[PDB]
């Protein structure tokens, strides 16, 4: 019932609050913006999503600055980053969603949230990492 789309946005929301309460744990901050209207699914999907983005995120970071020509990862706003972040995890470990579905989504959450060059920025960026990184199956989807 919970759309996947919104299952998502509760991930994001949970990387974006941690930047500033890193005193909190991540997985912590996420039982806080889960509700009684957030599915069964919804919840473990979000789970695994913030799980392996944490246990990846050394490996992702180091992934999205490759592709980074201007502003490197750390002087990139908070939305910017984590919707790479999000986003580039999707790609590589969540086997079931096509690449623009992705991408797509991305953008949205990056136009919603950051500046007005946000959607733009982020969508020239997953398409570079999609296209040499995203597991070659997933261009059937």
């Amino acid at each position: 019932k919970t759309p996947r789309r919104r299952m998502r946005l509760a991930v994001f929301k949970a990387l974006f609050q941690h930047e500033f309460r890193r005193d909190e744990d991540l997985e912590q901050i996420l039982e806080e913006i889960l509700d009684e209207t957030y599915d069964k699914k919804a919840k473990e999907d979000a789970r695994r999503y913030i799980r392996g983005i944490k246990e990846n995120l050394s490996m992702i970071d180091d992934l999205i600055s490759r592709y980074l020509e201007k502003w490197s990862l750390n002087r990139l706003s908070v939305v910017d980053r984590n919707v790479l972040r999000l986003a580039t995890y999707e790609l590589l470990f969540e086997k079931d969603i096509p690449i623009e579905v992705t991408i797509d989504e991305a953008i949205e959450i990056a136009k919603r949230y950051g500046t007005e060059n946000s959607g733009k920025f982020v969508n020239g960026i997953l398409d570079r990492i999609a296209k040499e990184h995203a597991p070659k199956e997933k261009f059937e989807l």
